[PDB]
């Protein structure tokens, strides 16, 4: 079972809403490449408010994601894309249902 | 898969003294989620001492609505006053992209 997760809410700068949505959608292959990243979701709450939820078997998986390509790419573009600094929330998974793979 | 497109992001605030009870409630709800054929992924969340949640994902509106009207929602509604300091905060979410294990 997946036991650990991360959640981040992301607010787009005026004029960078498409750019942020496209960035998040484009990261899917990067998430598929991360074997320790069990599940990964690019979220849209509203026209300028986006986010990511992802899930891991263990802390090694979670840290590998934070040290990985998607987190890197987001940090490299954050100042361009985002209107406020995002808080990456650590989450404990109390239970999870996923397809078996 | 690109085929899961909708989600809910729910925050739940535990009543003081009820934090363990809410965590336990959520964990015991797993079999109920497992049985929901339209609920592709379902995660019971703990953010902090008294702050919990659910993130769940669906192929379509029918699956999302079946969850909102399902056994977990009913159980939480039956016990809401015992466990929660305010009503669930439920956000409808669109998925731009999603990785799940296959199946």
């Amino acid at each position: 079972m997946t036991k650990l997760a991360l959640f981040v809410r992301l607010e787009a700068k005026p004029g960078q809403e498409a750019a942020l949505a496209d960035f998040l959608a484009s990261a899917l292959p990067l998430a598929n490449a991360e074997s320790g990243t069990t599940a990964w979701f690019a979220l849209k709450f509203g026209p300028s408010t986006f986010g990511v939820f992802d899930a891991f078997a263990d802390e090694a998986g979670r840290q590998a994601h934070l040290n990985g390509q998607i987190a890197a790419a987001l940090m490299a573009n954050a100042a361009t894309l985002l209107s406020s600094p995002p808080n990456i929330e650590k989450v404990e998974l109390l239970a999870a249902k996923l397809p078996a793979g």
